[PDB]
């Protein structure tokens, strides 16, 4: 729960992300393919804002989908940077290309606290 939260934040949330700085903040972080070893994770999206303000999608900034009751969606457009493997099979390889996009991002809350990042969505 809390453990969840942190990891939502590890993997989906970074505030200074730009689509050339993948390959710094996937290794840093080590985000992975699986839950346990080392392997690249193939596509991963950061969202460019703080994790305070991320939270809010989960306490009023949110729309429930519903659909699915878990997932609500975001009511103010954020910037979110979409890393796609290029190259590399297992850290430190791992190698990125990054696209920017605008969008309103659909996030799994449990309770007041994002959970999973589950897509973003244009207009
Ligand atoms: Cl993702
Ligand atoms: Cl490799």
């Amino acid at each position: 729960i809390r453990r969840r939260y942190e990891h939502f934040l590890t993997q989906h949330v970074y505030g200074g992300i730009t689509e050339q700085t993948c390959d710094r903040v996937m290794r840093q972080r080590r985000i992975t393919r699986f839950p346990t070893g080392n392997d690249c994770k193939e596509v991963n999206t950061f969202i460019q804002a703080n994790g305070n303000h991320v939270r809010t999608v989960c306490t009023g900034g949110g729309t429930r989908q519903t659909d699915n009751r878990d997932l609500y969606m975001s009511n103010d457009q954020f910037t979110v940077i979409t890393c796609t493997l290029r190259s590399g099979e297992r850290h430190p390889n791992c190698r990125y290309r990054g696209k920017e996009s605008s969008r309103k991002i659909v996030v799994a809350c449990e309770g007041e606290w994002p959970a999973h990042y589950e897509r973003g969505v244009i207009v």
